[PDB]
């Protein structure tokens, strides 16, 4: 082929040597051309190059401020040469550009916008001082889509909130939360909008840390009762926030207010007696034993001791000594003792819900576990008192039929002890060693639960396979058991439920061999069901689990990541529960003209040592050593040319 | 038919991905076939060579490993072929090494044989799947979206 | 505390303003500053800063000549400044110091050993113009004595004084390698630093290699000193980076093979099915239409493989039925007659290679010691097999023969002995790019779990030990026609060691049910002792030992997949190179130097001398080839002020 | 303040004994990110550089009598015994200390090893 | 002992200066020394 030039033209055989002057830079040459040039002269001072540089896009390139007065000085078209200093972060050129169809910026991009996006102070500045007014976010979609896109970038600029906000604090929580929200109703942008959300969250930490004492720490965090702020911290879940050394140590003495058996010995004393603790903040809580309940540590460790003693009797309640088996028997002594802890929860839980009524409240797992077992505990209560007014009598246990109430009644008892001791899991994020463990094999859960949409389709195809073929062969002569729960296992497969159940247990290998035989000489259709079988066997324990152990560990890498600021998270919110007055006894029992100012000028200071950090921490970082070369021959310069 | 159902899940912004990885990590399993596929036939072979003199199906209602009392574990070679299979999952009892005589030496041949195999097969060769798979999940997820 | 400067004497006062003058640059201040020549004023022009710079060293690191020469002529101390001058690499302050107690350098550190190290072709050039000399290489004070040898073996094996003073680049860059790959092993400490040393050098040889322009240079290389013998050399010194090269691989390649995925298997099979024709073609008449085809390498190794399924067709089909009931001490049947050929050609093939190589480095091979022991089964198969038929007759029913009986042995070794010859068709995968890399990463990822086995050994052991001393006083046989836990009612798991030692390691795949720790006596207490420690035993091997020999797999999948190309690439090359040669054309079953030093001399120059201009035009340039721009527009401008006024 | 104290060039300019003042400085900020867990990544990451210290200060021996005078200080080899009270693994995992162990410890190949070790254990009674 | 430790402190401060100074930070020392050898120069001309 012969390569040729298509849709270009050529520039000229005078103007290359103007351009050239301007790009090495020699103010004799560059005046001249323009002087000689004034009357009409065919020089097209408005100059083209093959990259697309006009004249006065290069001089600003180069930053030259004495080639830029020079060429301002006459009549030249400026264009967009405004936003391309913006971009290019040259105060001189903008400073005289200020007072004084192609284009390669979008036409929706304002110089502050623009500005906002370069995150320069001093330009910013200069262009608020002036007068400048970005839109409000709320036919062409593309239009559309990178036009809201671009204002949050130019809101969401540490160097634009810290100079044209009332509170930073606030339009830091509120921003990064509208725009996490916007990142899911924008499914095509999302990476550039979660971008954002996380650049708004360590503005706030940033600003936070410039704090140089505990009294100017307690003014913000208490501002507006007390750790006022703190709290709203969590409810936009500001986890770089919350997680800060000083807002950790801060807490740290409002929660205590050492060897390791030094201190297991004194938790273990001071809950053994919390009954006594519990009847003096009763009858006399003035000092000595009535307000050491108050303290949160010791409140945590009271309760604690409660929940213990709880399960201590359901495994009490399973004793020989504590039993005859009669239709509707009386409740025994241990049902007695338990019943206050499960009226204590029920009542706990029932007013918590008043915050929201099932707002928000089921969104985290316990409250929802907490909620089955209350619904359990409840079930169970009003079957045993069912069967007690119609069911009464004395009867052999073998003999009663199934559905009795008496039995629902026990079943539910026994699975509602799952879920009571399941609770003491969520003990374990006080604890520094036990604490991050919890939350990455918490968080390493949503993936597992992903992969159970996959085995249960090939469970119920391989399921409905198997029951096809082998539904035909159903047999029930001599024979007192009936299913896969037998010593000798028998009809397997004869229906979905048992065929469902069969192919369940042999995960674990609980299935025996001879139950894909049949009561006949027919040697080919047993052939298909064990290789049926054998299949399955195949893709759900080499295949399908072996890519679930395979995208744990790599999924893992990134929760075990940060997974320290989510642990403190959760502490915090552990702690917090325990500081404020109301349900301080364990379940057995209970059955602004100024701070204003100060807060403004706490905040300003902060600003101002937020600024002058950033500006040292962006001018000078290895750009330190490179003015400081400028400088060099600056002076040189000067000297030489005052000599001359 | 109900395997189809699977090709629908790109359509989830959830379930979606993980099809799609899931499936590309699978030329990564048929390449391991080709050496598993290797060893069970050469121990197949070595333990139905050992063991096709002592076949017997006197007195006896059913015959092969599918049955309650399992026997002709290793007469023929499709049946050693189906019991070194069922051994993986463990399925297969230890009383099939045995034989209607008091030879000791042969039993005790064909229970290190088959010892040998479930080593090979079970600590060294599901090992090394899970540790290939392992290290190729992560170049399939930097170009997954 | 009350902090103080402790162990530092002093300094001058009039030497601080010399030094100042010279560290910026101002010639005639220096000048005049020298200028007390013979009458001093107490000015020593020998002044040490504090950090112990000097005002000749000074004038080295700013690399500003005038000021060199300056002192160079007032006959200032130099000291160890030639070896500064080296280590900064500044050319010009060398060439001036090359003509004319506290020491910053080891006292075995000669300028040429530096120059050496530093890896600068100009220096390294200009000193043995001069003439220099490298001690050799070839006890008292044994910190110097180790240290000594670790600075020379680092000057040899440098590229620019290689490719500078040696009369063969190719076979230096092959022994260096090799002593330094030998030398990491009796100098345990130093392991690190010898290993990396022989790494340079076996790169060095596949850059100096790369720089060939046309197959006619290529070829010229290999061939030195009958075919292909610097190939073979390589090979020989584990040069796996030199051989696995593409101008390399792509001529082996095309000696080798001298169509899709539907078309290659097919044709192949094809080729394979006249396996017996194109032999017995070879050995009556070697000629270019049929005997020549054979020896095509590709269709060589069809034929060896060829023949070698023949082999285990008739191996599964020496088991089947029809083809010489329970008679005691029979006679071969039809197909171990068959059977016989393909393994006289094997022993006979093994015989050949041993006393060709003399059992060194020919026994130390993984696929090398498999077939001795497969051919020694074959041989103790026959051995048994005659001895039977000497010294025994009559048909006798099968189970009434007493153990240990001939004919049971040696059917026994037999299975044992065709296991190994399946197992060994696992060698033939190097030759599929597919499988080939996968086949060769698997069996550098099990020397590691042989690590993985004194560890288990030892628990297995341990455990074994207390269980028989628990249980061996209550072992029983009566009532039982059945014992061992190798029957339908397991009873005597733990009886005897060699029964514990069996019964715990079934207990891995769960073959061992719990009733077998249970005693014919109500005692409770030895019972539970026995299942707790059963228990432990299985916590701890299925648990803990067998979940971090798979965790210790996954750190040991990055290393090994990381240049893994390149092993199996030297791996096919080791396969290739097998079947170019006469001699082995024969299946088993048909079996039973002025002007070339000429030429390598000029062409090695040619090579040299491209390596050498593309290292140092590409070291310049690997930001630093435009920190000189602003240096040359310095200097033109001083220049042109200068020479104006 | 132990920011400042544990820099390496205060520590040679200004201490008698820059091998023991950063043995005890390293135990001090070990035991100190417990007491201070809010700042425990700058506590015992400062802990980790006085570890460094004193190895990249053996690093300069240039003879085998300088080495040998260093750990015999203060009954033999005195200042290794100490350097291991205080879990100074990088100290001891010295190239130059190792030799130095090892030629003290022995005082081939693979099959010619173990059999003389096999000779040497049977007779150990006699 | 003390002659030893001086010698070893010495030789460490004499390689951390390097170390520090050197490390390509030690390009612009030198493009600083020929301005300013130019600048004097000049200087001292006129
Ligand atoms: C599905 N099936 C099956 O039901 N029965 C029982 C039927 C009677 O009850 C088998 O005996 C069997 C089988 N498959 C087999 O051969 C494999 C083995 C493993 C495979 N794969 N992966 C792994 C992965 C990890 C560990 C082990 C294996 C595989 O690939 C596959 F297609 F994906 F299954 C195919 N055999 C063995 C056999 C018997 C007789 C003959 Cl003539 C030929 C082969
Ligand atoms: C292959 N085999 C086998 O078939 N039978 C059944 C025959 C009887 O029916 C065994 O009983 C047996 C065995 N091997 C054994 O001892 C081991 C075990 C595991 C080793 N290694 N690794 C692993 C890795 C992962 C899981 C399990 C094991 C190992 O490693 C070695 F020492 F290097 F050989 C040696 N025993 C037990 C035994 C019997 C007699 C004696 Cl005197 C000594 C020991
Ligand atoms: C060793 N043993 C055992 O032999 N028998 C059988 C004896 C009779 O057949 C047990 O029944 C048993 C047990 N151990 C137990 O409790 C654990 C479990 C796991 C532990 N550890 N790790 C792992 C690791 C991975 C997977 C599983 C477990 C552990 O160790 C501990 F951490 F120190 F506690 C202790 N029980 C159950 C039991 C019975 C009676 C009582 Cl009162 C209390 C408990």
């Amino acid at each position: 082929p012969l390569r040729i030039v298509r849709a270009e033209s050529e520039l000229s055989t005078q103007e290359k040597s103007y351009l050239s002057a301007v790009e090495k830079g020699d103010y004799a040459s560059v005046k001249l051309a323009l002087e000689e040039a004034e009357i009409y002269f065919k020089i097209n001072i408005n100059c083209i190059d093959p990259l697309g540089r006009t004249a006065l896009l290069i001089a600003i390139e180069n930053e030259n401020l004495e080639i830029i007065e020079l060429l301002l000085s006459f009549n030249v078209y400026v264009g967009d040469a405004l936003l391309h200093a913006i971009r290019k972060e040259v105060v001189g050129a903008v400073e005289l550009l200020l007072n004084h169809q192609f284009s390669d910026f979008t036409p929706d991009i304002t110089p502050i916008i623009l500005a906002a996006h370069t995150n320069n102070y001093e330009i910013i500045k200069m262009l608020v001082q002036k007068g400048v007014s970005v839109p409000q976010p709320h036919v062409d979609s593309l239009r559309h889509s990178r036009s809201r896109l671009n204002i949050y970038k130019a809101l969401a600029s540490p160097s634009l909130i810290a100079l044209s906000s009332e509170d930073p604090f606030l339009t830091a929580f509120q921003l990064s939360w509208e725009l996490q929200e916007l990142s899911k109703v924008e499914n095509e942008f999302k990476a550039e909008y979660e971008e954002l959300s996380h650049q708004c969250k360590h503005f706030a930490k940033d600003l936070l840390d410039q704090t140089r004492s505990s009294r100017e720490l307690e003014l913000i965090l208490n501002f507006r009762n007390e750790l006022a702020r703190l709290k709203l911290a969590i409810k936009y879940r500001q986890k770089e926030f919350v997680a800060q050394p000083n807002c950790q140590q801060l807490l740290a003495s409002r929660w205590y207010d050492r060897h390791w058996a030094g201190k297991l010995i004194t938790c273990v004393f001071i809950g053994l007696m919390f009954p006594l603790l519990s009847l003096c903040y009763l009858v006399a809580p003035k000092s000595r034993y009535g307000l050491f309940i108050r303290k949160p540590f010791i409140k945590f460790i009271c309760h604690t001791a409660s929940y213990l003693t709880f399960l201590f009797l359901l495994l009490l309640a399973s004793q020989h000594i504590v039993n005859p088996d009669r239709q509707g028997p009386k409740p025994t002594t241990v049902e007695w003792m338990i019943l206050p802890w499960v009226l204590g929860f029920i009542w706990t839980e029932i007013k918590q819900m008043w915050d929201g009524g099932f707002q928000d409240y089921i969104h985290d797992w316990w409250n929802l576990m907490d909620f089955v077992m209350n619904s359990l505990y409840l079930a169970t209560i009003s079957l045993k008192i069912v069967a007690y007014v119609k069911y009464s009598g004395c009867k052999p246990r073998d003999t009663w039929e199934m559905w009795h109430p008496t039995l629902v009644a026990e079943a539910v008892f026994a699975i509602a002890n799952i879920f009571s001791s399941l609770r003491l899991i969520s003990l374990f994020t006080a604890n520094s060693h036990l604490g991050p463990l919890q939350i990455s094999l918490g968080r390493m859960l949503l993936d597992i639960l992903k992969f159970l949409f996959i085995y249960c389709l090939v469970l119920l195809a391989f399921a409905n396979g198997l029951n096809q073929l082998y539904f035909y062969y159903e047999n029930s002569e001599g024979m007192t058991c009936k299913g896969i729960r037998c010593e000798r296992q028998n009809n397997a497969f004869s229906t979905l439920f048992e065929t469902l159940q069969s192919l369940f247990w042999s995960i674990f290998g609980l299935i025996s061999l001879y139950v894909t035989n049949v009561k006949a000489d027919h040697k080919f259709t047993e052939f298909v069901g064990a290789t049926m079988f054998g299949t399955y066997n195949v893709i759900s324990l080499v295949v399908l689990l072996n890519m679930l152990i395979a995208m744990m560990n790599n999924s893992y890498q990134h929760i075990a990541d940060h997974a320290d600021i989510e642990w403190k998270f959760a502490r915090t919110k552990l702690w917090m529960s325990y500081f404020e007055e109301g349900g301080t006894l364990p379940p057995p029992f209970n059955i602004n003209v100024r701070l204003n100012h100060q807060y403004q000028e706490v905040l300003r200071n902060l600003v101002k040592r937020y600024v002058a950090a950033m500006i040292r921490d962006a001018k000078t970082e290895t750009e330190e050593n490179f003015k400081e070369l400028k400088q060099d021959i600056s002076s040189f310069r000067y000297e030489v040319i005052g000599m001359m």
